[PDB]
């Protein structure tokens, strides 16, 4: 832990190929808060076509909550299909 941070990975998966991948992934990454950090993210192909919306921020221990990143990211019901959580551990 640097200093006073965490490690949260979310994955979110997309409604369908349709759901534009560099809009999700740059809409999350667009998200900004008070000490949040926005690392690098991680994809993950189903079978082609569609692919896992996983990606990786740096919350500032229990500063940065992924309630508003997910009241953010999922905030798109037109590109998330279900949010979900990967793990929640310090950084």
């Amino acid at each position: 832990m640097l200093v006073a941070k965490s490690s949260i990975l979310l994955d979110v998966k997309p409604w369908d190929d349709e759901t534009d991948m560099a809009k999700l992934e740059e809409c999350v990454r667009s998200i900004q808060a008070d000490g949040l950090v926005w690392g690098s993210s991680k994809l993950v192909p189903v079978g082609y076509g569609i692919k896992k919306l996983q990606i990786q921020c740096v919350v500032e221990d229990d500063k940065v909550g992924t309630d508003m990143l997910e009241e953010q990211i999922t905030a798109f019901e037109d590109y998330v299909q279900s949010m979900d959580v990967a793990a929640f551990n310090k950084i």
